[PDB]
C-alpha cells in the first residue's frame, strides 16, 4: 500500500495558491509570475473565473 496525492495547487517557485493560467505555455502560474508573463507578451487568464478585483 502506498499513497501521494497532493491537494491544494501552489507555484513549485512562489508556492502561492495559482489564480491564474498561461494559454501560450499551457501551464498554471501564480500571481507573482503573471507580471513576468503579462510583461513577455504571454496570455493569462484566471481560473476561479471573473472576480470583482
Ligand atoms: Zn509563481
Ligand atoms: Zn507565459
Amino acid at each position: 500500500g502506498s499513497s501521494g496525492s497532493s491537494g491544494e495547487s501552489l507555484c513549485p517557485q512562489h508556492h502561492e495558491a495559482l489564480s491564474l493560467f498561461c494559454y501560450e505555455d499551457q501551464e498554471a502560474v501564480c500571481l507573482i509570475c503573471a507580471i513576468s508573463h503579462t510583461h513577455r507578451a504571454h496570455t493569462v487568464v484566471p481560473l476561479s473565473g471573473p472576480s470583482s478585483g
